[PDB]
């Protein structure tokens, strides 16, 4: 069991991609940019 951001000092927003957390919302939304990208090679349509 490795524990990882556990002790004083939490976020109300933390990402779900890598695990971790913003004071703001805007600043994480923002983030999980970094994880997920722009791939117009996917055949997903549209
Ligand atoms: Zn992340």
């Amino acid at each position: 069991g490795s524990s990882g951001s556990s002790g004083t000092g939490e976020r109300p927003h933390k990402c779900n991609e890598c695990g971790k957390s913003f004071i703001q919302s805007a600043h994480l939304i923002q983030h999980q940019r970094i994880h997920t990208g722009e791939k117009p090679s996917g055949p997903s349509s549209g």
